């Protein structure tokens, strides 16, 4: 073994306790695991091995299926594979379960015993030592070794995962091409990534599908033989939860359907304010959006508060459920006349509680993942049925070949073709520019086969795509292929490639490995590589696709002119393409139109504390939590003391040698359950409340500050980090922390019952216990260091599983021209294998802690028993039936308290990462105190002092000591270097950064006033424009106050009225997403409109018409010069002629102003930098710029 694996040499014992799979535990409380140290599979869990073996049992279905003329059963094949392994884990099922039914006939007799306790006696004693004994063994059965059983019931089911991922992965190399036509990847990575992840998922729950029937029997058993038909008053109870629990599955799953369209809507509304914060805050429409989030978001919660309170509801019946059917029961053994006694009781108290899990949960989850599973089971049957590619199989003949791309209505993509190509030579393929005919090579490379006609190749065929692709692993891995590294060809043609010289540019360094998904090579570089395969191939048959004739270059006269001109002529060559400077050398060429072969011939033819301090005041007022915590222990005190009362009453009756009073003690005790329930539903409902409520705030809080937040952070922070926080960061607090936080609050209470039951009834309990606390504290401490590092290892190594099978699926017909099967069954394998042993890992060692955990939790229900019997002067009969009934229970909740620690703990960096946007600065206030007038604007002077401005604090500056005036009505145009020039200028006037200097407007200092009352009074049009998803009235007035023929005018204004005036809504049109409807020029004439309504007397304009239609670019140059004659404007330019009319051209290159003057005066001084500028040109119209600037001086 690379990695040798302990269970090879761990003993028998040894995997009973997990004793010797301990190591790793060494290393990781030390240190950072790594992907090494994680220990290789077993040899038969190896991805090729569970292939080959579950590949022989579908295909005997398969000839099952023929031979029988019925459809195979892929649930048939598994079961036959399986089966005769799979049902020794069945009898541990059996054994178990049993087992957890029997507990209590030997608790009875323990307890039997202190009912006709004798103090003079030590037979019974002994003989309750030996039951006490035995009832000791039966925990060790369900404590200890089920964390053996348990783990290989897992391997299981993972083993089953890994043999269905190896036969989808040859199933999908096997693919046939129309077939994927009829499939896309998508299918298989929801099969693959997800559908048959399910099967981990069904194969700890298989076995409940019978023994929970038994069980359940067996218990009714045991309950007749107990109390008589009384019990079947409390077993129908216990079934109507079923029902009435699938119940609740259907509501709230219809409400997580209700709510699933809003995240959506607020999410995709959100998207486009992190996209467009830009154009969002220079508009001053936060408030549009603040509105549209916060109606959203009352509107999605109102959904998800109801939905958490039809589930709190369902918890509640999940603790206070027990309390019932106890209930119903002892009172019905009562009224029909029956004494409590306390073994009865307590032997019956503790079977409720071995059936209800069975029953209750693990049978309907049961039901249910098998419902997961076999349709899922039923479609990857449907998917190994599709059809598959026959794997039937120096010189290539075709003659009178006629095949359709399809046997179908299509025009037949060849016909009449024949033709012969010998060693030495060069054909070609002419046809329709770009066309899709080289799918000849796809006849060739018999990706097509004749419907008519014959073909015959021998030797290998090297195919290339027009499209890029990369195998995984290094450039040269993938430049190997399979194949050894041959020196001295792979430096002859990476010299043939040039590629060494750019490969130095491209992966900086010869060995580097290419990165995730190919990300380091450019896609014309890489559009390279698969010709450098071809190259490196060597084949005997070369098929060539249309190249990248944006690679025409000396290193395509490498490839081409020398390589495949001279070279490659060995053997076989084809390359289709319209590069008929290099197809006059061809040999011969097929030329292909609609189908036809036309024409044939040679070219001359042609977590710390601070997180739950916030998280829980940003709910409801803190006091509110001391009123929760009197409900969350009122409960448990209702829980616990039913119970006790039960086993009180039985003792009273042991007193009577008389009735007891009935309708006193019956009555009180019926008064318990009615306290348990209430306060059991009170809690469940009121922690959702406090924390949905403290979703609700920290939403707003947080959202507040994305809006105030500096145009900066999000130059920083990509678009995704902040948005998957709104959609999914959030999105726990929603879901699934209140739920999963009650839950465990829920049980730790539980957690804390038993234990103070025991330790006040059996008061020197409480030493031993202080061990056991310490043990857990370090063991959890031990634990969870390392378990969260694997959960990162495992979360890491399964992505590149269908990573890997996405680009190998791109790869198909590559890698099957190259026959290439094994090699990436090799690395589908190998992923398969190193996520196998993450998995593997996972499994284990996460049982380890569970069995290192329910050890102390045996050894506490044995200190209980002996405890009692040791104290046995002391203990009162009824009060040793309660601690029991107690005890036994625990051996299951103590395992999920501390899964759900874990999970909780962990989803608590939720709500950290929330509140570190909660805080984020602000830019200066929206409004200020200080208010500019109404008549503010009506000067339209701006003046600029010393202005200094950087895009970052501290960062380069890009305006230097920048000192200017423009005055009323000016028209102006600004140009330069781009970062020098333009969103300098932007930020700056607009306050987008706080600039040095200083920047007046009407002699108003631009600091002195509310960034909204600054904003609202001036407009943008950027050079991208951007249309928001909702009506054209909202992307045109969102505050309504413009009626529609103003907001008509502005699109009589532009010519488009006369495009959306058709459309349903009219003005409240509802877009497309983003208006991708409209041209990128119609949403520029959109800006304009919002120009032309906001008219203020102040106009920026960026170089929005670089790429314009010019008569629809004149079209904007003629209303701006229009109805902002009087306006003040500023464009930037993309091209000089677009600003020649400017009256005035300050030049901002290097962050000065090189130049501010007429443009006419900078070209009439030849040294101007602007006229450098003009030189640039190099063409006669810098005279007809010349004379259009002139022509403004003429008056
Ligand atoms: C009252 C507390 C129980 C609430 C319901 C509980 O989650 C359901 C089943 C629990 C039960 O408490 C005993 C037990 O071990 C079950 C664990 C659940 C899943 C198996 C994996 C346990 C693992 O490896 O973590």
């Amino acid at each position: 073994e690379v990695k040798p694996n302990p269970l090879q040499d761990a003993n028998l014992c040894s995997r009973v306790f997990f004793w010797w799979l301990n190591p790793l535990f060494k290393i990781g409380h030390k240190r950072r695991l790594e992907e090494d140290d994680m220990y290789s599979v077993l040899p038969e869990d190896r991805s090729q091995h569970l292939g080959e073996e579950l590949q022989g049992f579908w295909d005997k279905e398969v000839l099952r299926a023929e031979n029988d003329a019925q459809k195979p059963s892929l649930t048939r094949a598994i079961i036959k594979c399986y089966w005769k392994s799979y049902l020794v884990l069945g009898i541990f099922t059996l054994i178990e379960e049993s087992a957890k039914v029997i507990q209590p006939i030997f608790l009875g007799k323990i307890i039997n015993y202190f009912e006709n306790y004798d103090p003079m006696d030590s037979v019974a004693l002994n003989t309750a030592y030996a039951y006490a004994t035995v009832l000791t063994f039966c925990t060790l059965i369900l404590a200890i070794l089920h964390h053996l059983y348990f783990y290989h019931v897992q391997c299981a089911g993972m083993r089953l995962r890994v043999a269905m991922c190896h036969m989808i992965y040859r199933k999908a190399l096997r693919l046939s091409n129309m077939a994927m036509g009829k499939t896309t990847t998508g299918q298989i990575v929801n099969l693959l990534s997800n559908d048959v992840n399910k099967f981990d998922q069904v194969t700890v729950f298989l076995h409940f599908l019978w023994a929970g029937p038994l069980q359940a029997i067996a218990v009714t058993a045991l309950l007749w033989m107990e109390i008589g038909i009384s019990c079947l008053a409390g077993m129908a109870v216990l079934i109507i939860l079923l029902p009435l629990q699938s119940c609740f599955g259907k509501l709230f799953s219809s409400l997580r359907s209700k709510t699933a369209t809003f995240t959506d809507a607020r999410i995709r509304t959100m998207n486009e304010v992190i996209t467009g914060i830009r154009i969002i805050k220079m508009y001053a429409w936060e408030k549009s959006f603040s509105n549209l989030i916060t109606n959203l978001r009352k509107k999605e919660i109102s959904k998800i508060l109801r939905s958490s309170c039809l589930r709190g509801m369902n918890l509640a019946s999940f603790f206070s459920a027990s309390k019932i059917i106890v209930f119903v029961t002892f009172t019905t053994y009562v009224l029909l006349g029956s004494v409590i006694t306390a073994s009865r009781v307590f032997v019956a108290v503790t079977l409720y509680g071995a059936v209800r899990l069975t029953v209750t949960l693990f049978f309907p989850s049961a039901i249910e993942r098998v419902s997961e599973a076999i349709v899922s089971i039923r479609r990857i049957q449907t998917f190994l049925l599709l059809d598959e590619i026959s794997q039937r199989n120096k010189m290539v003949h075709v003659q009178d070949f006629t095949a359709f791309w399809d046997k179908a209505s299509e025009t037949p993509t060849l016909q009449g073709l024949s033709f012969t190509v010998r060693p030495g030579e060069l054909l070609a393929v002419v046809g329709p520019v770009g066309a899709g005919k080289s799918s000849l090579l796809s006849a060739v490379l018999g990706e097509l086969a004749p419907s008519h006609g014959l073909v015959s190749v021998h030797g290998r065929i090297a195919y290339v795509s027009q499209q890029p692709w990369v195998f995984s692993g290094t450039l040269r891995s993938n430049i190997l292929f399979g194949k050894k590294y041959e020196k001295e060809r792979y430096e002859k043609v990476i010299k043939a490639c040039a590629l060494k010289k750019d490969l130095q540019l491209l992966e900086d360094g010869d060995l580097t490995v290419i990165g995730d998904r190919g990300t380091t090579l450019s896609g014309g570089q890489k559009a390279r590589v698969n010709l450098a395969r071809a190259v490196y191939q060597d084949a005997d048959i070369y098929l060539l696709d249309d190249p990248l004739s944006a690679v025409d270059a000396e290193v395509s006269r490498h490839l081409f002119e020398l390589c495949i001109c001279q070279i490659l002529h060995e053997k076989i060559t084809i390359l289709v393409t319209h590069q008929l400077q290099y197809l006059k050398a061809a040999s011969q060429i097929l030329i292909l139109k609609d189908g036809k072969m036309v024409q044939k011939g040679t070219y001359t033819e042609f977590v710390g504390f601070q997180a739950y301090k916030n998280y829980f005041r940003a709910g409801a007022h803190w006091i509110v939590f001391i009123f929760l915590i009197l409900l969350n222990t009122a409960a448990q005190v209702a829980y616990v003391l039913q119970d006790w009362w039960l086993s009180y009453w039985a003792n009273k009756q042991s007193m009577l040698n008389e009735k007891l009073d009935l309708n006193w003690y019956l009555g009180i005790y019926s008064g318990l359950t009615v306290a348990t329930v209430l306060f059991g539903i009170a809690r469940s409902l009121l922690v959702f409340y406090v924390l949905v409520n403290s979703s609700q705030t920290l939403h707003n809080k947080m959202f507040e500050s994305i809006l105030k937040a500096p145009v900066l952070f999000f130059d920083r922070n990509p678009i995704g980090r902040i948005l998957n926080r709104f959609s999914k960061d959030i999105g726990h607090l929603d879901d699934l922390l209140p739920l999963t936080f009650l839950d465990f609050i829920q049980t730790l209470l539980q957690v804390v019952g038993v234990v103070s039951v025991a330790v006040a009834v059996i008061p020197w309990i409480a030493i031993p216990l202080v061990p056991l606390g310490i043990i857990f504290i370090f063991l959890r401490r031990y634990f969870l260091e390392t378990s969260r590092d694997v959960k990162r290892l495992e979360s890491t190594t399964r992505s590149p599983v269908f990573s890997h099978l996405s680009s190998s699926l791109q790869g198909l017909w590559t890698i099957r021209a190259y026959k290439a099967e094994e090699r990436c069954q090799e690395l589908f394998d190998a992923h398969q294998d190193l996520h196998s042993e993450a998995w593997f890992l996972f499994l284990t060692t996460s049982r380890w802690f569970a069995v290192r955990l329910d050890a102390i939790c045996a050894m506490f229900v044995i200190i209980v028993a002996f405890g009692s019997l040791i104290l046995a002067k002391t203990l009162d009969a009824g009060q040793v039936g309660l601690a029991l009934s107690y005890a036994l229970t625990l051996m299951g909740m103590f395992q999920w308290c501390v899964r759900q620690s874990a999970e909780v703990e962990n989803m608590m960096i939720s709500v950290e990462r929330v509140i570190e946007y909660t805080d984020l600065e602000k830019e200066a206030p929206w409004e200020y105190q200080k208010r500019p007038p109404p008549a503010w604007p009506h000067e339209g002077v701006i003046i600029f002092d010393n202005v200094n401005f950087m895009y970052s604090p501290g960062g380069p500056l890009v305006l230097k000591h920048l000192t200017a005036l423009i005055k009323s009505q000016e028209k102006v145009g600004i140009v330069g270097r781009t970062g020098a020039g333009k969103s300098s200028l932007i930020s700056a006037l607009f306050r987008l950064s706080e600039p040095e200097g200083k920047i007046w407007i009407d002699k108003i200092l631009t600091t002195e006033i509310g960034l909204h009352d600054l904003r609202k009074k001036m407009s943008i049009i950027p050079q991208e424009p951007v249309l928001f998803t909702g009506t054209m009235r909202k992307n045109l007035d969102p505050f309504n106050e413009h009626t529609d023929e103003e907001l008509w005018n502005a699109l009589q204004e532009v010519q488009l009225k006369e495009t959306i005036e058709d459309l349903p809504g009219k003005m409240d049109t509802e877009l497309a997403e983003s208006g991708s409807n409209f041209s990128v020029g119609q949403r520029q004439l959109v800006c304009l409109a919002r120009a032309i309504l906001r008219k203020n007397q102040i106009l920026i304009i960026d170089e929005a018409t670089a790429n314009v239609d010019p008569r629809t670019d004149e079209l904007i140059q003629k209303k701006i010069r229009e109805k902002f004659a009087h306006c003040t404007v500023l464009t930037i330019a993309h091209r000089l002629n677009t600003i020649i009319d400017s009256d005035k051209i300050m030049v901002l290159d290097s962050g000065r102003l090189k130049e501010y003057d007429e443009p006419y005066v900078l070209l009439q001084n030849k040294e101007s930098l602007f006229y450098k500028m003009v030189q640039q040109l190099g063409k006669a119209e810098a005279a007809a710029l010349t004379e259009t600037a002139k022509q403004v001086y003429f008056k």
